[PDB]
């Protein structure tokens, strides 16, 4: 209840607006009406002689006319008039989607497929069923400016991508791959908004003052009237559940959601969810227990949360960076630690933040947690969107991949990897507003060094993804995922570690695995047949015993 | 750590300084120093020429010389040099003080006494021993600018009160009421700090940009280098109770110190003093069980909380006022509810606030919270400091203090109120700065309409208190205090509230008591004997049945 809302031949107008005294609905193509101020700030209408596919537009005190921003759908352009649609209505009461099995695949639509749209990604399904992929994380819809964005300007939370398609096509997507027998995994922004066409600012007090996260502000879950603001959102959620038979969510950077009510609007979200047996995973940088931990343990309940500090220890060893978050790893113990307790930064000296980092996870399954080599941050925010392809060896490369698909955590592979693509990943910006096509310029520009002009349709083609095959590593992979599968790896914590100068062999429940970086003595302490190797140099019958090893990796039994 | 620090013969001088290349120790008679920068900004220098009673001050890159922020004692003034002094060093491991028996005494050090200082107070020891007051509870002391602030203008933290005595004093202050068998509690700010000769904002980072409480913003315990000032603060208070075998602590607006940190600062801090078997009570808007609620149930500890939500059942009740947060009440019902439910606002609408405030209290015993029908804020904010004699008829005042003083709650007084005092207290400030000597004064003239000028000598003293007793009401106090004890009402909430259209029965474990606000009819239901009354028209020796009672006040048995 936001936007709008069909009846019979009945259509309702819902607006939060306490900002304004009236304001006035204005089909296009019919007329324009007066609102009902009630006394929380929502002016609202009914209608019955609407039930047309109407652009329709708010028209306010001010003399302004905007639209719903609650729009189910802005076809014409972020500064397009909202328009009806019908009610999807049918959805289930539950996701195929156990946890364990998953493997994760981090899609961005856009530059993903040639076409770039649902459609686009719906040739793919077979594809990514086959590779093994039990789920696809869908990059942000919510309508953003222009046409090329990684979504993270979206500023329409409930109108679906002029662009990719919308409406229709997403949700042909998920009947799709839910034929497919491919879980869809929706990736929403509720910590911020969108620099361009966010009118919010303008019907009330959509965001809080009392605080500033980076990318602006976040909302107002707290002071003045959190109530509805805080609404706005769960319902937010309960949408996609329903009006797309979504099966999960993923959150960006949670930690610029601020809320002090005694029920953390995440705790509160993740019920809503779990509400609906869906899942929620959530982008989290403090190392805190907190989210993914259960209620009974004081936690939000959140699914699932990403480890960045998995990647980087794994990352920055191999390649020899040390740069912004590099710093804090890019050492052997880093990986393993990451390996048997989550976090790198257990609650310890962040000389990157000058800071006493995280804390103990508990005793949670592996599969409270997400790994991964890559994913747009990571490769996007380069600069040069370096795939991780580009700076290091291929034995690596080979090796990273089996790290973070055998380990108990939760895999997901960044789109282009398991074939091993080459393009960058850039960042890149559709923005009308000459001040922004500009700050975003200096930006990028000074944050990430990035040369290419993110607003340039060249850095956007440039990042699409260049199909190009490579049985090898699409092979490896394919693999991998099936080993992992058959092998019983997820989620399961109970594994010994060892590791010596530049090697690390790895116990798990059923199997060992050895990783070495580099010629060198290893005294094997078991005896199993080989499952996999990068190389060829690897003994398909095993016993305990010292032997050499040459840059690769194996996999007993 | 983070002042000075005697060893033998030897004076250590620590000094957080992140943003300064070079700072100078500076004894005043002797000379300057230059202090060791370590990695993480602490200048610092060690010594032995001193001992001395020295004032020294840290003078810095930018050409500044300024006083220790962590300064034992600011004699001059704000500005003026910190100081050395003897290391108090003994206290005990323990506070006689235990909770059940808690009547506190809010004192003003400064318009108290004629004298208006420790030894002010002192003299009145053995009065306030009669009284039957278990503990004294100190307004701010924390250095603060001028002579005259309700001491919420605090700048040096460590440094204790020019003015009010000093050190010895306070030091004295509390061995004598030590002896007196009188319990100390020093209420101190850790949400923000003084406008006037803050230094903290060049030596470093103390403060957090993210965030902006009311007045300015809170410390930085969060970003940045938290550890450092949330370590200033913890050992801050350890002093407190080491340096000066303080009692416990009382915490201005808690709901102003934001942390995200896996562990609250407050929880952080809590621990501190239960260590030193101490006990702590936060003054908390927010109406959040979390704070008083114990780990296992996810709470900081704090040992108890105000509940102003109490007071403003009872006062806009008798007083017709519903201004400000006395919207969101007076009623009967809600002194009620907030008897039996310690929260008003349990979770729902509050108008005035417009959001939906606060949550249920749990199970937790009436020691958690602390009640009271005065205090500075609510006497003090009123831009006339009315005292509560002056708007409600006496029959009331004597009705009212019953309420507070019969709930299981824990009662504090507001000083002048159990003996009748008139006087108001008005908000007093003796800032140097012209800016602020102005700021302040539209401030509080818009803020509470306040048309006496603070920064008027007149202002203050005629906050003073007009040692006028009443031994009506003087007396009737002594006895309420003297029959809690007797009666054993403290902290047990199993009890029966029944009321009419203006009236009050309220049974007990072993007693009732009666609240007419008007002539009307009553059902009685118990039999007992008359301990005491507002009145002399109340029955000695009561038995269920109707009967009509004039607007009075009394108790059984």
């Amino acid at each position: 209840t936001f936007a709008y809302k069909i009846d019979g031949n009945e259509v309702i107008f819902t607006l939060w607006a306490p900002y304004q005294k009236s304001v006035k609905l204005k089909v296009l193509e019919k007329g324009l009406y007066e609102m009902e101020r009630d006394e929380k700030g929502y002016f609202t209408i009914t209608l019955n002689n609407v039930k047309v596919r109407d652009r329709y537009k708010y028209v306010l005190d001010d003399a302004s006319e905007i639209p719903d921003p609650a729009s189910r759908y802005q076809p014409e352009g972020v500064h397009g008039p909202s328009q009806i649609i019908q009610e999807s209505k049918e959805f289930n009461n539950e996701t195929f989607l156990k946890k364990e099995d998953l493997i994760i695949y981090e899609i961005h639509v856009g530059t993903f497929t040639p076409e770039g749209t649902f459609e686009g990604v719906i040739r793919k399904l077979d594809y990514l069923k086959d590779l093994g992929i039990t789920a696809i994380e869908i990059m942000p819809i919510a309508q953003f400016p222009g046409k090329r964005d990684w979504g993270y300007d979206g500023v329409y939370l409930y109108a679906v991508q002029n662009s990719y398609g919308g409406p229709e096509g997403f949700r042909k997507l998920v009947d799709e791959a839910h034929k497919k027998g491919l879980g869809v995994i929706l990736d929403v922004v509720y910590n911020h908004v969108g620099p361009e066409g966010n009118y919010m600012v303008k019907l009330g007090p959509y965001f809080s003052q009392k605080y500033k996260t980076p990318w602006g502000l976040t909302f107002n879950f707290d002071d003045a009237e959190s109530d509805e603001v805080r609404k706005f959102i769960l319902e937010n959620v309960e949408y996609w559940i329903k009006e797309y038979n979504v099966d999960g969510f993923r959150l960006d950077a949670v930690h610029a959601i601020i809320d002090t009510s005694p029920k953390h609007i995440l705790e509160e979200i993740a019920d809503v969810v779990h509400k609906y047996n869906r899942i929620v995973i959530a982008e989290s940088d403090l190392n805190d227990p907190r989210v993914v931990n259960p209620k009974e343990k004081c936690g939000y309940n959140i699914d699932a949360q990403w480890v960045d500090d998995f990647h980087h220890s794994i990352h920055a060893y191999l390649t020899g960076e040390r740069q912004g978050y590099y710093t804090d790893f890019g050492n052997l113990d880093d990986i393993v630690k990451s390996y048997k307790d989550v976090f790198v930064y257990d609650g310890k000296y962040s000389n990157f933040r000058r800071k006493t980092h995280g804390e103990p996870v508990g005793e949670l399954d592996g599969c409270n947690f997400v790994v991964y080599i890559q994913n747009h941050d990571q490769v996007g925010n380069r600069g040069k969107g370096e795939r991780i392809i580009k700076l290091v060896d291929r034995e690596s490369y080979k090796i990273a991949a089996a790290l973070y698909l055998l380990s108990p955590y939760i895999p997901m592979i960044f789109m282009g990897e398991e074939y091993g693509e080459e393009n960058p990943f850039y960042f890149f910006s559709d923005f009308s507003d000459s001040k922004l096509i500009q700050g975003v310029r200096e930006g990028r520009k000074k944050e990430n060094g990035q040369d290419t002009d993110p607003q340039d349709e060249s850095t956007f083609n440039a990042s699409k993804l260049s199909w190009k095959i490579d049985e090898e590593i699409f092979s490896f992979y394919k693999i991998l995922i099936k080993m992992r599968k058959e092998l019983s790896i997820a989620c399961d914590r109970r594994v010994n570690v060892v590791n010596g100068e530049n090697w690390l062999i790895i116990k798990g429940r059923e199997y060992f695995s050895l990783y070495v970086f580099s010629k060198s003595s290893i005294e094997v302490k078991y005896s199993g047949t080989l499952l996999l190797s990068s190389n060829n140099s690897f003994p398909q019958h095993i016993e305990e015993g010292k032997y050499e090893f040459d840059k690769g990796f194996a996999l007993y039994k």
